């Protein structure tokens, strides 16, 4: 009943774009895209069906 549902997780990252108080996704030492870890990358496009 209802809809039955799996899910996935990721988490994204940004960073200050040479600390100038704005931020995005340059500039970045890690991974675009992580998991909750920090270091495991988790691109949201590199999940599939």
């Amino acid at each position: 009943e209802g809809k039955l549902s799996v899910f996935a997780e990721t988490y994204e990252n940004e960073t200050k774009l040479a600390l100038v108080g704005n931020w995005g996704t340059t500039g970045l030492t890690y991974p675009k895209f992580s998991d909750v870890t920090g270091k495991i990358k988790l691109p949201k496009d590199s999940f599939r069906p």
